[PDB]
């Protein structure tokens, strides 16, 4: 059956002296120059989309998952990375399936995977922004796979500027707004069904749980 997941909520950084003030001149060059083009099979608009964040975040969430791998000791752990533009920062809705990390360990894994991005990507600078690392509380919250399609899919351009899974069902939908809107219907119109079975239903103990 298919897992939880928990989301980590990371701020990326989208301006050089206020977030990273003194970064290395490599890093600069890197976030200035990275050219980045979409897929043949996208519909989005790449007009839309910040190249040097999205330069930024790619990193940021390619870290975090081989770090996530090592720490849970599941190579092939089930994730939906989500870039988006924020009312205020540019941030990435990271779902990683909790498997191989008890909730009660979570934590303390996440600090050790947060000291590696600093020091692989910020070159041991605390970058200057505010709660810029943090996990989906309610203690750890789980959500299951229906959080992508309820909060994730139905973002447009400009919020939604990028997307990264290794979920099969979810592979198209990344880059492509029409493949989301198909999705997040598809799954509106099961959950309205189950509703509907629900209230049909005439079966003994259907105590709503
Ligand atoms: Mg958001």
């Amino acid at each position: 059956h298919m897992p939880g997941f928990y989301e980590i909520v990371i701020k990326v950084p989208s301006d050089l002296d206020g977030h990273l003030p003194g970064i290395s001149d490599s890093f600069v060059n890197w976030v200035a120059e990275k050219e980045w083009e979409l897929p043949p099979d996208s519909d989005m608009d790449l007009n839309l989309i910040e190249q040097a964040p999205l330069t930024v975040a790619e990193k940021l969430q390619r870290d975090f998952l081989t770090e996530w791998r090592r720490v849970s000791k599941a190579p092939e752990a089930l994730f939906f990375v989500q870039f988006e533009k924020g009312e205020s920062y540019f941030h990435m809705h990271v779902l990683v399936e909790t498997t191989g990390v008890k909730s009660m360990v979570l934590g303390r894994f996440l600090s050790q995977i947060r000291e590696k991005l600093i020091q692989r990507i910020y070159r041991g600078i605390e970058p200057t922004l505010p709660n810029w690392f943090a996990v989906t509380k309610t203690g750890n919250k789980v959500v299951d796979e229906s959080y992508i399609p309820n909060y994730l899919l139905p973002k447009t351009q400009p919020e939604l500027q990028w997307a990264w899974t290794n979920m099969e069902q979810y592979l198209s939908a990344c880059l492509n707004l029409t493949e989301r809107k198909r999705l997040v219907a598809q799954h509106l119109t099961h959950v309205s069904q189950t509703q509907e079975q629900n209230k049909e239903n005439q079966n003994p103990n259907s105590d709503a749980p």
